[PDB]
């Protein structure tokens, strides 16, 4: 009936104009009008259909027709640059709070932040940021990044914090962005200079994660993962990335959640989103336990 036309052709040209994966299209078109839609007869029915067709066709998860009802929540609220203090006692004081710093038993370090704030304002706390977070871990031999609580944010400071863990020569390419509704190709990389000092690319490094973590800090887990930088300790994570869009089919109860953005990693591997995997996966409560298990039998290498 008119109804799943009506959806279809919207849908269709959704995907034509927006569908990261857009050498996908020519197939999809060929594909969604020849199905037989003479058994749905309900918004339900005709996203079911759709939803496992498209998976079938496309095997990818980022791209699903859902009731309006379950389209997002809204996106997160960290510190925001104009709201920034100018004085120096209190912005260390802010840099002291968003930043738990640990020296653990056996000199192991260990690093909490709960954000990832943009990188406008990562530049303004970076002196403090110095003070600490980067000088306090230069004594240690392993560091414990715990991102257990932390929701993200935006991911313009994703590079930035990666360069920590990295040559201070290299150039090292981070992951490539692929957004369909322009021509991204960008490709990411580190950045050749810090403020403060790196934590270098040798010591050990752990992320914690949980079902939680979200957006950015997703992003920074994955990267120090795919990168072989880091072991990821932890739940599979709450897979909300910012690589998607929400399209409303006019006239019904219905959308569809588009990946307009496709994510490169430096190996090649497109990301699907939907979680980061830990390599070691254990409830949250007992991550940080497990990376001090990893780290006490950690190989005296010969």
């Amino acid at each position: 009936d008119p109804s799943v036309t009506h959806v279809l052709h919207q849908l269709c040209d959704i995907l034509a104009n927006n569908y990261a994966f857009s050498e996908r299209i020519p197939t999809l078109l060929q594909h969604l009008p020849n199905l037989d839609y003479s058994t749905v007869i309900s918004e339900e029915d005709i996203a079911a259909k759709l939803n496992y067709e498209l998976q079938s066709l496309t095997e990818d998860p980022r791209l699903v027709l859902k009731s309006k009802t379950d389209t997002l929540v809204m996106p997160g609220d960290s510190i925001q640059a104009e709201n920034i203090p100018e004085d120096e006692a209190m912005l260390q004081a802010l840099v002291n709070t968003v930043f738990k710093v640990s020296i653990l038993p056996g000199n192991i370090g260990y690093l909490r932040f709960d954000q990832f704030a943009d990188v406008s304002v990562i530049a303004k706390l970076a002196p403090f940021i110095v003070n600490t977070v980067w000088e306090p871990i230069t004594i240690t031999e392993n560091l414990i990044i715990d991102l257990r609580y932390n929701v993200g944010g935006s991911s313009t400071a994703v590079p930035l914090l990666l360069s920590y863990f990295l040559d201070p020569e290299t150039k090292i390419h981070l992951f490539t962005l692929h957004n369909r509704q322009q021509n991204s190709t960008d490709e990411v990389y580190s950045h050749p200079k810090v403020l403060g000092k790196p934590y270098g690319s040798k010591k050990g490094v752990y992320v914690l994660t949980s079902h939680q973590t979200a957006t950015a800090a997703e992003e920074f887990a994955y990267l120090m993962q795919s990168l072989s930088r880091a072991t990821i300790i932890g739940e599979i994570t709450s897979g909300n990335l910012m690589h998607s869009k929400v399209f409303p089919f006019g006239d019904t109860q219905l959308s569809v959640t588009v990946p307009i953005i496709n994510f490169i990693d430096s190996n090649g591997d497109y990301w699907l989103g939907g979680g980061v995997v830990p390599d070691a996966i254990v409830l949250a409560d007992e991550a940080l336990d497990k990376a001090k298990e990893i780290i006490a039998f950690h190989p005296p290498l010969a």
